[PDB]
C-alpha cells in the first residue's frame, strides 16, 4: 500500500552535505529563535529541518548560502521534507522534537566506533554519566555544542579530530578506549 518514509541512497548522500553545510554555517552565530532547544539535539533537529526545506532564494538569503556552490535540490515528497518534523518518541508516538536520548533511541542505528567508518552527518554519542551529548561529524572535522548559550554565542564549536586529541579533557576521544564514548549513529531515515 505505502512504505515507511525515507531518503534512498542518492537523496541521502544530498541530505548529509546539505546537513553539513547548514550546521557549519551555525559556528559564526549567536542564539537563534529557529532551534526548538539551545543544545546538541536543538542543534541536530534544526539542520536536519533545514537540509529537507526547500532551498528557494529567501531560504539561501535568510541563512547567508546566497553567493555558493551548494549541494543539489532534492525531489522529495512533503512527507519526506517533514521528516525532521515526525520524530519517533517511542510506543509508536511522535512529535516534531528531540532530545538526544529520543534521537539515538528511536530514530538512529549504530554506524559502529570507527570514525574511519563514520559519513558526513553522522553522531557521535558520549555517555558522560549524568549527561549525554552528541556531536556531528562533519567529514574533517567535528562540531559540538559547549552545553553552554548566552545571548551573544550559540555555543557552536568546531574542532578537528587532531585538536581534539590534545584536549586536557579526554573524555571526548572518539576510540575503543573513551568508555564515555558510546558509538557512531546514523539518522534512521537515511539509506545504509
Amino acid at each position: 500500500g505505502e512504505p515507511a518514509v525515507t531518503l534512498d541512497p542518492q537523496q541521502s548522500q544530498v541530505f548529509r552535505a546539505w546537513f553539513v553545510r547548514i550546521a557549519q554555517e551555525q559556528l559564526r552565530q549567536g542564539p537563534s529563535p529557529r532551534w526548538h532547544q539551545q543544545d546538541c539535539a536543538g542543534l541536530v533537529r534544526f539542520a536536519a529541518n533545514e537540509a529537507l526545506k526547500v532551498h528557494d532564494g529567501k531560504w539561501l538569503r535568510a541563512n547567508g548560502l546566497s553567493n555558493r556552490y551548494l549541494p543539489p535540490e532534492l525531489a522529495l515528497s512533503p512527507e519526506q521534507r517533514r521528516l525532521a518534523q515526525n520524530w519517533q518518541q517511542g510506543g509508536g508516538q511522535v512529535g516534531p522534537y528531540v532530545n538526544a536520548i529520543k534521537l539515538v533511541q528511536f530514530n538512529s542505528r549504530l554506524v559502529g566506533r570507527d570514525l574511519n567508518q563514520a559519513r558526513p552527518g553522522d553522531l557521535m554519542f558520549y555517555d558522560q554519566g549524568d549527561d549525554q551529548h552528541l556531536m556531528i561529524w562533519m567529514g574533517r572535522s567535528i562540531a559540538y555544542h559547549t552545553g553552554s548559550s548566552t545571548p551573544t554565542d550559540n555555543g557552536m564549536r568546531s574542532v578537528s579530530l587532531q585538536q581534539l586529541m590534545t584536549w586536557k579533557d579526554t573524555r571526548w576521544i572518539p576510540d575503543e578506549s573513551n568508555p564515555n564514548f558510546i558509538g557512531i549513529y546514523r539518522l534512521a531515515f537515511l539509506s545504509q
